[PDB]
């Protein structure tokens, strides 16, 4: 038995973002006056893209995922032309926005974010869910500034760009790219052309600015190993001395 929702159940507020298949609006559940986000997806568009099978899968997964660092999907409903997703609202915005505003994050903020991401990823893996698109734009912030994964090129691991087969280790690579981008302000393999970025990733060619410390370099270099089996386990990330020295939050 489940709860049935309807459009008339919410007071539509301001638009929060624009999607390639619809828009997201801030909203309030009329009964509880609870603030949430309402993502509207157009079927006609979801159809003309062959991503419907992807949405159905993601919605199934998200509904079952319950973690403080994963954006919550409370439910959904639809009509003749639209699919509505009832999502948790992250009042502090995207990590992407904070990064652009600050240009780069200090070690404390970065290690904290990496810890929250590692926890969320560890939870996902325990549920056989892998390959989360954790780019800054897909990372939101809760009322206390806690990170929330909301993924529902510069970040693809060597195995993927090379058309090879992969596993959960792709998420460890992602974590290394994010740790670097958080500390530096830009992803490690950024280049002028797609072709150049590709060769940069394939060869794991990147440099560290002078302000990136020894501990951060050790963690990033280990996460960004070309060979997936040489990348640390998520528990090793959470126990890394750079993480335990800088994270403002425990695992
Ligand atoms: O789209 C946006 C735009 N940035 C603010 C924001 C959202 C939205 C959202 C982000 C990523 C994926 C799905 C999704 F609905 C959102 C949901 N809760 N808080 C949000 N803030």
């Amino acid at each position: 038995m489940k709860r049935q929702w309807a459009l008339e159940d919410f007071e539509i507020g301001r638009p929060l973002g624009k999607g390639k298949f619809g828009n997201v609006y801030l909203a309030r559940e009329k009964q509880s006056k609870f603030i949430l986000a309402l993502k509207v997806l157009f079927k006609a568009q979801l159809e003309k893209a062959g991503v419907e099978h992807q949405l159905r899968r993601e919605v199934e997964i998200q509904s079952h995922l319950r973690h403080p660092n994963i954006l919550r999907l409370y439910g959904y409903f639809h009509d003749a032309t639209r699919v509505y997703l009832i999502l948790e609202y992250a009042p502090l915005g995207t990590v992407y926005r904070e990064l652009q505003k600050l240009s780069k994050f200090d070690e404390q903020r970065t290690a904290t974010y990496i810890t929250e991401l590692a926890n969320a990823l560890s939870y996902c893996h325990s549920k056989r869910v892998i390959h989360r698109d954790i780019k800054p734009e897909n990372l939101l912030l809760g009322s206390a500034g806690e990170l929330k994964i909301a993924d529902f090129l510069d970040y693809l691991p060597p195995e993927m760009i090379e058309g090879r087969m992969h596993d959960e280790k792709v998420d460890l690579w992602s974590l290394g790219v994010l740790c670097y981008e958080f500390l530096v302000g830009k992803p490690p393999f950024e280049a002028n052309t797609y072709q150049e970025t590709y060769k940069r990733i394939s060869r794991v060619e990147f440099t560290f600015p002078d302000f990136v410390t020894e501990g951060a370099r050790d963690l990033i270099s280990r996460l960004l190993k070309h060979n997936p089996s040489q990348r640390p386990m998520l528990r090793e990330v959470l126990e890394h001395p750079w993480i335990t020295a800088n994270s403002s939050k425990p695992s």
